[PDB]
């Protein structure tokens, strides 16, 4: 039993954040619990404040005709609990769950360590003898609470894109909402676990350019090459298997590069000497001492700057 | 209470996806959030335009007789919201709700790295005293919204087998339908991650074709066998147990090899040496140099085309 | 309200597997949807053909008596849904639903790569004034589908033991049956990946018979011995703690002792050659050369018949 | 509407235990699939045999007042479907249901590998305006079937602490029972795969006291360390963060301080060679040929002793 | 139907916890199950003692109006039974549920091993046409109970702060309760499988200072920085992305720089001594010998008096 109107009935809708917990990055999701605030004219039921009962009366889901207000990117049935459903007197009602669904939001990967996301969390309506068209009441827009808790982000800005993008859908037209959650990663527990651990290893294994020793070198410079296999491994582990390139994926497949020309110049180095051509096998060595730091610094001046400075 | 009829009743499908995502390659499994159209004659409840109500009534799945369709490749019981039912004047009924199941379809791993699948979607109705047949409208068969987005797989093409597949079960027909979903796997992530790891650890592994200390050529040759082990395990572990040879476990089981013969010759050229026959080590060794990756650039253009070019 | 009778009533069960999935051999556990078929005689509802309705009536799980028929090995309450209840004339009830539930039934790992498998479905029904006994409807009971899709495992049959046994429990007496899943595993997996990678790096790891290098031959046996926990960490992960030996961790504890007395050698070689006994040293490492591949291919045919051959 | 007395109200409960399984070591918790056995005298509901109806009169849980049985050290709510209500003429209900739960239940992991465990199960029951207490009827206490399969362990016995312990919580008293599964681990799959090969690397890793190469020591003893550290790390994932220590825990510790001691060892025996002082070195390292194997075998001794043998 | 009344109606509150488990230090939340005492003054269905039934009615959740207490902090919809309803005859009601949820209560990481925690419990309700204000019965508040058993934690004190917190949210006023769970890390598991592990492995990382082969010394100090890349990545594991500084992860990348350091000696130490100046090559390693434990155990005390003593 639709309210029966003589244009589009608009619903006035509105979230209100409680809880933010568990973005999975590889699954590119995150969990939600808050609220949701419908409100919209149905003179069908105003009531006659004097006459009889107050100010405003209160009903269940089950007498009202409430919109059917689903959630679009979302994996399975939004859960949610009714709070108040309270109509005004000229036949306004004011409803308000406490929802907790997860999110299915893309996240780009392109600056892994160091990126900004925006979560979208979408509203739809179906019409059926009536257009519904859906808008945000920014009052009930102030989606965060002081104790917003995203663990590993750092939470930006809670707003709504206040105009509606109205499809046609099975010859039906629906309106669609677009809340939106804008987040900057916490880098800082890269650094010392992964960024500078990586680096470590590097500089030790090109320490192999003041020996002489290939036995000692082989030892150093492939072992060192595992170690960054290992890191390898833990950062492509909790990544989704994006189709573009990743910051960290960039430089740690470069580090790939600079163990491979290390172990062909400590093998250089050595079919030279014992070549009889140690003039040549400490000259090569030399050089490397001041090549491999410079391209690696050049490198990563080129490298970063072709992710953020571009 | 059926609706009576002549002969076979006619449902009329129609699946729009709204959300794919989680293929689970290990489980051979996808998630879809779509739509469900159905439409069938019921005259049983024609109405009549101009005595009553109005162009449509719409009604609640408990009054009208409903087609219990259910999904054939789906693990648990599929999870729907009944959106809108609209009968028409003449009898016609348009049913549409809203499902999320996990539907349960075999991959083809030949091509593990780069390859295509079709994914599968089934739709099967029971009969009772008269008989149903399913059929899909094109027009609600549009699956796809241009916000499909399923992580690390391009998605060709959503469209359904026209002919159902009849089969007699239990002394009472079924109608099935098969919706297909052609996707493509995002390989790009695996260069940089696998393939081109594994083989600078294979290059350097036979490095030791250009050194002559055999505690050197220990350590080469067999630090890089663990860390191919690494990968080895690393890929073994997101793939299913496949009863045939995956086109990257061919390949990882060919290296396997070359890490077995390059211990072979590195022992050989040992025994040899310290036999007093350098004659014949460093000439082994020298050939090595070439045969190796020959060798391997052939096996794999011989492995590649196996696959692929057949 | 059950259907009162002269003698014990028969419930005619059959079981038909649509969809086969998710064996865990950690959990030994399988997940299972099917469809169960039911059929009783209940005379008080006999109706009559000519006088009213049709041929058949229908009819909702709430008005008939239903016999409870409950899965014995399994974890939750069986999730079924019903399809249709077909009453015949001569009150001959036809119940048919379709379930999803997840089986428990114990696995056998004895020849853990290369094994069969027999799982078990087990249907019970209690008694309250009139005793229940269960029994299977053969043309019911083609449980598979020629789509059943079990990951790493090849399908037999499935067969249903028409015997039932009958229990006392608990002052009232119970009916059992055995419906049975014959599965083989698919072992080709384990050859390219385990089988195969695990004997090479057991050759590798006396390669050393062919050298005199302490430090070299240190570096080899115990590098390959390192793999060689990581092959059986890899493999003891996919496998329940059984209280037998299984036939790849008797081989994998098999090759264990191989490092071991390999270790005893070079270590044996090396104070006897220190000692001015390389007469006896050389001696010794010759030997090996033959010993150890000799012993090993007899032992695995030792081992080998000691479970497949018996 | 409780049942009229003159006393406290006795139910009599009773466990039948038809499925166990998933004791999960790190939450120490397990899952139990049984029989509730319910029964007291509500002579508010005798009824007239001759009179009226059978022998036996059977409800649905609405009609009759039902006791509110608590399982208290479980998870979620009890998941039961209730399998017969019959009031016995008296006034005497037979109430059964078919419950799955999964419980809590601390584990001592004193002896890890070789342990024995008593899970509990505790039922309450709170008092309203006339007091309940719980007790068990032995003959449908009987928990255990021929068939209870708990994978990796082996079931002792279930009995029943008939006395309950009745609390007073909130102004009310209620009535606690204890039912016990006695169980002890299947240890027979940590010694192959754990024990054993955890002691073959300790062995070897002093087989450096038959050697006088640094290189060859410190890659003997350390190569080895890593390996055990892997075996301590997989022991330690596969078990909770006790307060105390575990039998493995202590000689995993204990096999920690050979390995430190032994690279004393090796260093000493270096820096006084290479003093000068061999007369010293090749005694100490004669010493250590007895000492650490001697040391070993009695500190175990020591160790297992004071853990089973007190 | 809320009781009419002329000032704001209190609902006093109070849990009482009978499980405690599962808390999870990646995701930042732990689960308890509780009693949930609500008792508020509702004149509006006083009954009269003398005149009908007896000294208090027991009542269904139905016909009462209950005051909608929400959790704050929790993931999904609380799960919770009610177990008895008993208005009082001056009208007072005794509210009485056990619920079940897991809350999101953030953590305290900068002292990781060695750390306590107050784990929050959030109570709100919302006011419809007359005000609602929550408040502690303390009697009702003993939550523990003397079996609360959290794994891994010793329990301090559960209470609750009596004064609530009253928020205005969307034009309605809200009140908040504070129940505080104070816990205490069992740091004794982390010593022998950590600590101790890692330091081990430290100070045989520089046994290489009483060493002079390269060979020997690049085995060693770098075969012990992958072992502390384990137990590094065996710790970041099992702990959340803290955007600041833990303790064990300071003094874990404190090692980091101890082993760079120690690669930089063996490296210098050697350079030198093949340049011909052993004098100063000998001199710095014996300093090494003291420099290294004593910047140690100063940097640790240094460490530990940053994080703890202040």
């Amino acid at each position: 039993p639709p309210p029966i109107a003589d244009e589009p009935l608009t619903v006035n809708t509105g979230i209100y954040l409680i809880e933010c917990y568990s973005l999975d990055d590889k699954a590119e999701t995150f969990k939600v619990n808050a609220f949701l605030s419908l409100s919209w004219k149905d003179r069908r039921l105003a009531f006659d404040p004097v006459r009889s009962g107050v100010r405003v009366k209160t009903y269940e889901p089950e007498a009202i005709w409430i919109p059917e207000i689903r959630f679009v990117n979302v994996e399975n049935a939004r859960d949610a609990d009714v709070v108040d459903i309270s109509v005004s007197p000229d036949g306004t009602v004011q409803y308000l769950e406490r929802f907790s669904a997860r999110v299915l939001s893309p996240l780009d990967f392109r600056r892994y360590p160091f990126d900004s996301q925006t979560l979208h969390i979408y509203l739809i309506v179906r019409s059926v003898d009536t257009r519904n068209i859906v808008l945000a009441v920014d009052l009930e827009k102030v989606g965060k609470n002081d104790d917003v808790f995203l663990t590993g982000w750092d939470i930006e800005s809670f707003t709504a894109v206040v105009k509606p993008a109205n499809f046609a859908l099975e010859d039906r037209l629906e309106s669609k909402l677009d809340y939106q959650l804008r987040i900057s990663r916490q880098y800082f527990s890269y650094i010392p676990n992964i960024i500078l651990p990586m680096l470590f290893i590097l500089f030790i294994s090109w320490t192999a350019f003041w020996s002489t020793s290939y036995e000692a070198n082989v030892t150093l410079v492939v072992s060192t090459l595992i170690a960054h296999i290992a890191f390898n491994i833990l950062v492509e582990t909790n990544l989704a298997k994006t189709p573009y390139m990743t910051y960290t994926g960039a430089i740690i497949f470069m580090i790939y590069l600079f163990y491979f020309v290390a172990v062909i110049e400590v093998t250089v180095q050595h079919y030279l000497k014992v070549e009889s051509q140690p003039a040549r096998a400490a000259s090569i060595t030399r050089a490397s001492r001041i090549a491999f730091p410079v391209v690696f610094l050049l490198a990563n001046i080129i490298l970063a700057f072709l992710f953020f400075g571009f």
